[PDB]
């Protein structure tokens, strides 16, 4: 912030529209408004330069036809250089440019949830709907309702 204030532009905004359909790009608008009631976290998938998670998803993630309905589990967001944020929201526990990022219901990216099915030196990196779907069908049960943070924080008794 310098002096003026910004809120929204509403006009140009691209997203997951060449891989599956409506999944990791539903948008924070519908994802947040709904993430409040039902209470579901988001999966901000970001990809910059070349990007393989977008090309591989096209032929296979195109299978997300079922993932189009599975979204009832939660909602994600896909951004690119067009709206590249200025924080870990694009790359937390890594240096790539940009990869998949799971975050808390509200839009708070955190290196807490990655792609366990990914490579052993990338994690967040995605290259197949098969994995993003297991991480979808999984985190959707634990990541939602703070059911991922082990269990409790304290008690003493």
């Amino acid at each position: 912030m310098h002096h003026h204030h910004h809120h929204m532009s509403d006009g140009h905004n691209g997203l997951g529209k060449g891989f599956g359909d409506h999944i990791h790009w539903r948008t924070l608008e519908d994802g947040k408004k709904e993430a409040a009631a039902s209470g579901l976290p988001l999966m901000v998938i970001i990809h910059k330069s070349w990007c393989g998670a977008c090309k591989a998803l096209k032929p296979k993630f195109a299978e997300s036809t079922e993932i189009s309905e599975l979204s009832h589990n939660f909602v994600m967001v896909n951004l690119e250089d067009e709206e590249e944020p200025k924080d870990e929201d694009f790359s937390p526990d890594g240096g790539y440019i940009p990869r998949i990022l799971f975050l808390d219901p509200s839009g708070k990216v955190h290196p807490e949830i990655i792609n366990e099915n990914g490579n052993p030196s990338y994690k967040y990196f995605y290259v197949s709907a098969e994995q993003v779907v297991q991480g979808m069908k999984e985190a959707q049960e634990r990541l939602t309702g703070d059911a991922f943070r082990k269990k409790h924080l304290e008690d003493e008794l």
